[PDB]
């Protein structure tokens, strides 16, 4: 579930205000996706995003709804094994983004682009 992604990026990225600080983001960070990343935190988004999409095919399996178990220690993230098929996979594309946002660079000017001409 987003407010369940959004609790990942807290634990990679503490100081993160993450519905508002990767909402609208590059290419693909935010609602949709389309184009060339713009740098390596659009490609993060790029990644999940397909993530949710392959995550779709699954059996009634909505990444933006489907409540994962998940565990956030000091900073370690793990996805609980219990989780049923869809929640796995679904927790999993999120600790991957969750981690790859915490090792990639923010920059500002990537902040809210006009996506019909840049992506
Ligand atoms: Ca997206």
């Amino acid at each position: 579930h987003l407010v369940q992604f959004n609790g990942m990026i807290r634990c990679t990225i503490p100081g993160s205000i993450p519905w508002w600080d990767y909402s609208d983001y590059g290419c693909y960070c935010g609602s949709g996706g389309s184009g060339t990343p713009v740098d390596e935190l659009d490609r993060c988004c790029q990644v999940h995003d397909n993530c949710y999409t392959q995550a779709q095919q699954l059996t009634e399996c909505s990444p933006y709804s489907k409540r994962y178990s998940y565990d956030c220690s000091e900073g370690t993230l793990t996805c609980k094994a219990d989780n049923d098929e869809c929640a796995a996979f679904v927790c999993d594309c999120d600790r991957v983004a969750a981690i790859c946002f915490a090792g990639a660079p923010y920059n500002k000017e990537n902040i809210n682009i006009d996506t019909t001409t840049r992506c």
